[PDB]
């Protein structure tokens, strides 16, 4: 139907139809009589999987052959998502399956919904790995993404009387039909023992041993022929394990928790043992992977055929664990061993909250790991004898840079391991590099100033273009051709098209039917009923205090304030919708959750404001939300305290596909303004300076309050119960700590938050200049594709270049 | 290459190598070069799957259209051993695949060694539900096996230093590519909760739901086209289960639990709640199921439509959950309810030993089905009303029907409950029959005759001479043809062959070449040295005292010490076999496999001995190794105490593969000499009779001890330490109970033994007159197919006619 989603040959129909029978047969077990929509589903990805296994086995060949330098990038999260139609767009099969199952009587997209979701992450930083991983099979690099397999992954969130609930997201239920286990290359991970001295080294004996399975999933590269792996460990006890016989069976299930579920707390870190059991686990067993492969072709070579990524602190036990195999295991001495791993691993940061920092206590190293303390040690010792020499006397800086924590309880900082450690450190945008290297690592930077590098961060134009927003796509195919699609720069051949009408109404009628198509979705699964001619203006991200939903309430209950003042008012009709995830034990999240819904009771039954403003909170926000939603919205809000949120990339994915950006000076915000131009975003707020200027004075949220009438009368509708009626106090915590403890200033961008949103309603009124400052948008975000990041990456840390040429098929 | 074995047709041949490449490419993502035998066995299953399952669809297809009466046999066991070879055998693609795979330059036999057992049982109870289901399936019946899918099955045996250590079957390790999961068909099992009464009848609530979700796997009938199925239930915890929230998670494994591992116990009860969990768990499940499919053409034809058989009492609950379904779900009366359910329930018993049969605290029973104890103690009073009005004044009586037993702990009595509610009521022998009849079920005979059957044993012929003997196999076919297969009394037919001079022939080297096999199988896997020439004396089953390996090994002790009195004396040389699995916590058990080891221990080194005399301890013994050394076999040990083993069914597979019988008159032994001729069989020892006379007397070990000096010299050497020299005390144990608590006088019968094994020897010296006997034994074996005995449960209990015809291909 659509020129983007490929060709639909007689030749290539048939075979479809023919292997979507041949798999509803003799995979399925069934008959056209009995089978249901998900035995379609599965018919038809069995049958699009086939086509990645001949493609899958000759990469892997390929890489055996010719031996090119390998990168790993290991993460404890990988948000994936749904994957048939991601597979079906790279390897130019959508319209032939669609026309394949219109001639079977079946709607293709309808069976797409059946898919669960590869939720094996959180947010950012998980959904980050994923188009990661899409960008290195697309540009040609021998790449492997290696984590865990949760049984578990982040949980469906439930809303029950305005509050979420959790619940177990049982993805395996049904089968993965992706995945193959490969139970022939499980490999043993130790745990607990104890560290013996002999003449001949260092040996750790009386371990508990747990196995690591793997299981693979092929990453197909855009239209290529270059399939690499993402390798996901599950573990097993071993078959003598505590081997009262029907007990000793049982307890298995104590070494198999390893795997089984993923922890939710993203920028708050928890010493849990457990957590630390499932970043040794993955860390060990991709290593012991990792040496076999690099035998199988003298370590003076390991770091010319081999790259490490430590995607954040998770995985950063890589740097003793390596020390530990080469210097225990292959007998090299320190020095060399050193050496080599520096040469191997680069070490990301995504964080500058120090309550999000991994600051591991020593006594659970000690009990755990304890060949790997006695490294960390040594690591620290010889790292703080440098130090001294490059700046002697400076007893403070000796403190503040070890890798040791003194105090109550002794911990260890695994950033500082990582910096240590790593040839390379980077942050995910500019202005984070930035203060990366003049405030959290100033030390560090002093002493290595080669170190540091900006790797701002990207997104997949295959799934968050071509997937999601395929009217799009097209449109844009029309006038350019179809190599933007992996060379995304290519748009701003757009801009010529500025002034064009028919471009214009073009863009504007995409928009709109992708409105449509949300506003019947919405009612359809959620009987929630909007109005498709209002602002689309959306909030979604995880909850937390420092992305500042609360900023985005305080503008909704200004907007309904300002109705009931004056209702015969004309004002640009707006349907806002938040959605979310709240981390389960952060209970000023859960508050915030409560507070948007409890405002969408008041707001949506008033019969004054009529369709006027309506207050959505979208539920269970998750990779397969994102890809409706997104597509549909006029306004992404990305309203961070300035300093706060190192990158953004939902940020990124809004401005591919057409909407407006209203937003601070943070994270990638900034380069997004620089690239489209500031007049063509509604900037507002303070910017870093500003907030530095405000803390060094003291911040005093009471001042706002009392200079601010709109502001005051919101806090005290929020104190009297005006929308919580039955439990006037409801809201008190929020209250509370807008006033008292607010560490990320509320208060203090409100009133430039509430005037920058004016001017964006008086630009909606005028839809001819609206949708020209998209085009400016659309044509300007090429340097925010995924391609660019890794481009950047393999040249200036893995030493590798980039490929845009075929494999055969 | 041998006929019984089918067609190697070119069109086959071809077709299969080309499906076996394309799986080795498609589902298991291999190629050639990197392809381990473990990946070319998949390769092989998943090609002879695709042929069963054409025939699967269409055989459930018949059944919807027809309405036949359906069968379901539940059991908490099913022991099927590997399936691999059964299938092909079935299918009439033995040989067809065997030319394949040599085409491909494979050896099928090697990649048939790789398949793991299903190991779902502990021996003979398990293993007759597994003849059943395949004679069921060659009888062209609707019938369903119900189980529960252990993802432990027996503990894999492995012995250290002479002593049993047992370690996890981890079974589905590398995959099952036999079933299908159906998470579709998931239906809830409710646990715990109370009872409450309405005016509208009783109402079980506030329960905890544990899911049971089915995993079906096809059973092929013997060259019919003909594909049953076999449903075995999973537990799966609900989605909400427990919803810290990481601790909830973990704690879902607590329901899953239930279909973690097989009870190992056999012949002894222990009221364990987990095994009482698993029993209601199986029951519960199977139970909807049936009446969905029911429901899915008026309970009054329910008996008409359905037949439940419960194997043993381990599914008795499905009587009480019947009745909780009918009264509280659908609203029936009492009365019609019960009618409904006698009308379609029968019970068959596997054992006499008291210490076997169920009792469940009652107190058990009122926490975790409250609403079941209800019921059974209505069930209960009105049973006792029959019994009072047809037995006036006898009080006696009461007390002893009773389901309920009074005491310190009151508990049920599973078998009067299932006799109660079953219209039908079997032994599994002839003498067992009896023996149910006039001891421990008298009182319910004499109320209920008509309720009282027998069904003697069987065993398939498919696994039990085809696969396992072919070369037996064969010079059968080739005299008398292939019908025999399926219809086992022709077998009766050999009995003109016995003076045929080149059958006998035959017949005696298919023996000696079995027996090579067997002997380079064990230096092969188990660096253990036998003569070929020897005498090949087995004994394998589980260890149980009432099974008297204890008398075998006092038999041996008195071959060695004859060989050490006359050294220069000849004596026919013998290789004596004992294998077997202990239940963990059984002592006496344990102490007996030590004692066997320790035997060897000294016979085997003893240089006087040579090779005139080897003990070796059969490591591991499972339904693969049966199949190896039945066949290799010359003397069956069936030496039961007379009246303990309600049948046996390895005394058959002996039979049937050319072995003859030293046995006491116990279980089937009885039957088997009927059909053969007591001059063909080496029948020893006290009969029932004679065991009941020397209880009345009181049994004396010390008289035997002080009347045959050669025993006294045995438990002198037992108790000196001279079978255990630096633990000189190791077996006081034995001989304590041997001399004071032997409930199943193992002395008593030792001098008979003694001389019917001299008789052996004497005819195994000629070995022409050796193999005319086993010439009529084989031929005599016909009875004790299970297609004769799933006949007379068809026409006798379930009231369904058994078919020989073939559905299409
Ligand atoms: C120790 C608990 C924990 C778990 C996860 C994390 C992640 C690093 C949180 C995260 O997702 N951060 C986001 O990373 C994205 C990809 O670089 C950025 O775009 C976001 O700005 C950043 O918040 C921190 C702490
Ligand atoms: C409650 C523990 C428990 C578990 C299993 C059993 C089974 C009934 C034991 C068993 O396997 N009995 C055997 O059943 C075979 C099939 O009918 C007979 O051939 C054997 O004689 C009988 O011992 C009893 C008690």
């Amino acid at each position: 139907q659509i020129s983007v989603r490929g060709l639909a040959g007689v030749e290539n129909v048939t075979e479809l139809k023919k292997n979507f029978n041949r798999h509803l047969h003799f995979t399925l077990v069934k008959d056209r009589n009995v089978a249901t929509p998900r035995d379609y589903y599965f018919a038809l990805a069995h049958t699009v999987r086939d086509h990645l296994v001949g493609r899958w086995i000759r990469t892997q060949q390929h890489y055996y052959e010719k031996d090119p330098k390998r990168i790993y990038y290991l993460s404890l999260e990988f948000y994936m998502g749904r994957t048939l139609q991601n597979t079906m767009v790279n390897l130019a099969l959508e319209n032939a399956c669609d026309e394949a199952t219109y001639q079977l009587g079946l709607d293709m997209e309808e069976l797409e919904e059946i898919e669960e979701d590869a939720g094996l992450g959180n947010g950012g930083l998980g959904r980050l790995a994923a188009c990661f991983l899409d960008s290195m099979a697309t540009l040609g690099l021998a790449a492997y993404g290696y984590g865990i397999r949760y049984e578990f992954g982040i949980f469906n969130q439930k809303i029950c009387g305005g509050w979420q609930m959790e619940e177990a997201d049982d993805w395996l239920r049904y089968g993965n039909p992706w995945e193959k286990a490969r139970p022939e290359f499980t490999l043993p991970v130790h745990f607990y023992g104890r560290v013996e001295h002999t003449s001949q080294g260092a040996k750790w004996v009386d371990t508990q041993v747990v196995l690591a399975m793997p299981y693979d999933t092929p990453v197909p590269g855009y239209r290529n022929n270059v399939v690499n792996t993402m390798r996901l460990w599950s573990a097993k006890a071993p078959n003598d394990f505590n081997l009262g016989y029907i007990q000793a069976v049982l307890d298995r299930n104590l070494a198999e928790n390893i795997s089984r579920v993923l922890y939710p707390n993203d920028n708050f870190f928890e010493g849990k043992e457990l957590r630390l059991k499932q970043e040794y686990f993955v860390v060990a067993a991709t290593l012991q992977d990792i040496i076999r492969r690099f035998k199988s072709s003298n370590f003076d070579a390991f770091p010319d055929k081999v790259a490490i990524q430590l995607n954040d602190t998770h995985p950063s036990l890589a740097i003793p664990e390596l020390m530990r195999v080469l210097v225990d295991l292959e007998r090299l001495d320190w020095d060399k061993a050193w050496e080599v791993t520096v040469k191997t691993c680069a070490y990301t940061n995504h964080t500058v909250l120090p309550e999000a920092l991994e600051r591991w206590p020593v006594h659970l190293l000690e009990t755990l790991l304890p060949r790997h303390l006695q490294i960390i040690y040594e690591i620290n010792q010889r790292f703080l004898n440098r130090v001294a020499a490059a700046f002697p006397g400076d007893v403070d800086r000796l403190r503040r840079m070890s890798l040791v924590e003194e105090g109550a309880v002794k911990r260890i900082n695994m950033a500082h391991l990582c910096i240590a450690g790593s040839h390379a450190v980077n942050g995910v945008a500019r202005i984070h590099s930035e203060i990366l290297k003049k405030t959290i690592f100033k030390d560090f930077y002093e002493l290595e100033p080669h170190k540091f590098q900006n790797k701002t961060n990207g997104i997949t134009p295959r799934r968050w273009l071509v997937l999601c927003n395929p009217g799009l796509a097209e449109i844009i195919a029309e006038r350019i051709g179809e190599e933007y699609i992996s060379d995304l720069d290519q748009l701003r051949k757009l801009l010529s098209y500025v002034d064009d009408e028919a471009f214009i109404r073009d863009v504007a009628k995409v928009k709109q039917e992708n409105k449509l198509k949300f506003a019947a979705y919405l009612e359809r699964e959620y009987k929630v009923h909007i109005n498709p001619n209002s602002l689309f203006d959306v909030q979604v991200k995880r909850i937390h205090e420092y992305k500042r939903q609360l900023l985005n309430c305080l503008h909704v209950i200004t907007l309904y304030n300002r109705i009931k003042k004056e209702p015969n008012k004309f004002v640009v009709p707006r349907t806002v919708m938040i959605g979310g995830k709240a981390a389960p034990g952060y209970h000023m999240a859960k508050m915030i959750i409560k507070l948007i819904t409890a405002i969408g009771d008041v707001v949506n039954h008033d019969p004054v404001v009529g369709d006027r403003l309506r207050v959505i909170f979208l539920e269970n926000y998750r990779v397969s939300l994102a890809e409706k939603v997104i597509p549909a919205a006029d306004l992404s809000e990305q309203i961070s305290t300035a300093g706060t949120e190192a990158s953004g990339t939902g940020n990124m994915k809004f401005m591919l596909n057409g909407a407006l950006t209203i937003g601070t000076m943070d994270g990638a915000n900034v380069e997004m303004a620089e690239e489209a131009g500031e007049e063509n975003f509604f900037i507002f707020g303070m910017r870093v300076e500003d907030v530095d200027r405000l803390d060094q004075r003291g911040y005093n949220a009471q001042e706002y309050y009392d200079r601010i009438p709109e502001l005051r009368q919101i806090i005290e509708q929020l104190s009297s119960g005006f929308f919580s009626p039955k439990q006037p106090d409801l809201f008190k915590d929020i209250v509370n700590m807008l006033m008292h403890h607010d560490r990320f200033k509320v208060f203090a961008d409100y009133e430039e938050y509430v005037k920058c949103q004016e001017r964006v309603s008086a630009l909606y009124k005028n839809p001819r200049e609206w949708t020209r400052m998209v085009i400016r948008n659309i044509a300007t975000s090429g340097k925010f594709s995924s391609d660019r990041t890794i481009a950047q990456y393999a040249r200036e840390i893995w030493g590798v270049e980039p490929s845009r040429q075929r494999l055969p098929a």
